[PDB]
């Protein structure tokens, strides 16, 4: 539909250049896949050359052996999130100039790399080694041009995330229902930490150039998308 | 059809540790797949959980763009080649116990890089990362128990190669019939040498107790099959 692994020759008229580059960042269950699929669709009907990308579409068949076994199969798990990431990134908004709505940004990908080595699921040596590759591949992608900051509660990220999996409209990722709280909770206080640091990065750091929206994670739907959409809209180009 | 993605528990039985490696080892059209998938089936008919591994189970989606546009797509597909190859060991090899045969081991996709450091489609700096995951990766994988070396010669690899592109019976990989010839032959030389580092490393380096078989990529099917069963067949464990 999206034609997102095409590896023929760039079709962008005359304009050069990467696309632009929109990013929601955030803990599980906040709403994200709901808000990229909607907002990818308006940018095409304004004329971009615009997809949306979950991270469903690269999710590893290995997946669940990260939170079953995670001494074993959380460091090349998470070396997919990023490679996968990457390639989708270097090919449809770099190479091909797409423009792009993404689940999370490629910097997010690294605080998921601290809670493993916190718990000790991932070693300080193995930590060290995904960081030299993280750099060099980041190197070659531009920083998001918006980021979208949505950090849902974790009891309002479980409601949801049981409901789906009550109604099979999900599935069940975790060996159990506290191994999935806990991550949950986990990676909530890393998240914290994390759109604290972009905001002052946005500022102070690597991140001057783009811009940063607030969003709360229990606003209704359409309210999400007449946020976003309000600051997407400048980001089109034909 | 052999389950090689299951995330489920491990089922061998009272026998403990990994499973056993075979490992073929050569330049592209050598004849690996042929063999590979007659002797997975004839481990199984001797007992043993047996699984035949070829590259083309796991290639990239965007496999081509290493080739159209090396500069940018070597070391990001270069990557998945190693971790798509890893996590496979990792789940059937180690957590499962089955027996493996697979085209190339973990320790042949170092020498793919070389390739691209040498043309300079790969920087120092990545392949200085790469190497670094890679240590880390392989040191979570047994050696290989068994490598079967067969390097084909440069013009029988491109003679396979253009038959069976010209039959439909293999996609067109490469951006033109130059660039085929000479990536074939490139990666025919560091095979040459790969080959001769592991005769050397089997008895004064880290493959101690592991064995190497000579077979000529030139012999008939027939013969390459009944060369390595006459080998193989003594690793099978139930
Ligand atoms: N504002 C909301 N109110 C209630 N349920 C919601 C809301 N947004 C999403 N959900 C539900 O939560 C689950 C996960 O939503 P999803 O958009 O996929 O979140 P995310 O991508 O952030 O992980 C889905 O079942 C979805 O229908
Ligand atoms: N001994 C052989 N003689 C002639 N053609 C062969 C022989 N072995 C393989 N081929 C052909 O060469 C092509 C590649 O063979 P394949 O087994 O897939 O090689 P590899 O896995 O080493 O790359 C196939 O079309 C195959 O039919
Ligand atoms: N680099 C990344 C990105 C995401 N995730 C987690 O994967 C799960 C997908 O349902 C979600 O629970 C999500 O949090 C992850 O573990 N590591
Ligand atoms: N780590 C690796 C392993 C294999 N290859 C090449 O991929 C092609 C698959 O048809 C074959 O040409 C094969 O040589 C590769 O480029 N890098």
């Amino acid at each position: 539909e999206q034609n997102l692994y095409d590896v023929g020759p760039r079709d962008s008229g005359g304009r050069e250049g990467p696309g632009h580059y929109i990013a929601i960042s955030g803990n599980t269950a906040a709403g994200k896949t709901t808000l990229i699929e909607t907002l990818a669709g308006s940018l095409r009907a304004a004329g971009a050359d615009a997809v949306g990308v979950s991270e469903r579409v690269f999710h590893h068949r290995y997946l669940k052996l990260m939170f079953s076994a995670s001494a074993d199969f959380a460091f090349p798990i998470q070396l997919s999130f990023m490679l996968e990431r990457h390639l989708l990134l270097l090919d449809n908004l770099v190479r091909r100039g797409r423009t792009m709505v993404m689940e999370r940004s490629h910097l997010d990908d690294a605080m998921f790399v601290r809670e493993h080595v916190a718990s000790g699921a991932i070693t300080a040596a193995q930590q060290r080694a995904y960081t030299e590759v993280s750099g060099e591949l980041n190197a070659r992608i531009p920083n998001p041009d918006l980021i979208v900051l949505m950090n849902p509660e974790p009891e309002l990220s479980l409601e949801r995330l049981a409901r789906a999996e009550a109604e099979g409209s999900r599935p069940r990722e975790f060996p159990s229902d506290a191994a999935k709280r806990a991550w949950v909770h986990r990676w909530y206080d890393l998240y914290q930490e994390l759109h604290d640091d972009y905001r002052r990065r946005a500022v102070d750091g690597d991140l001057r150039g783009t811009e940063l929206l607030e969003l709360d994670a229990a606003a209704s739907p359409e309210e999400k998308i007449a946020t976003v959409t309000a600051r997407a809209r400048s980001l089109v180009v034909g």
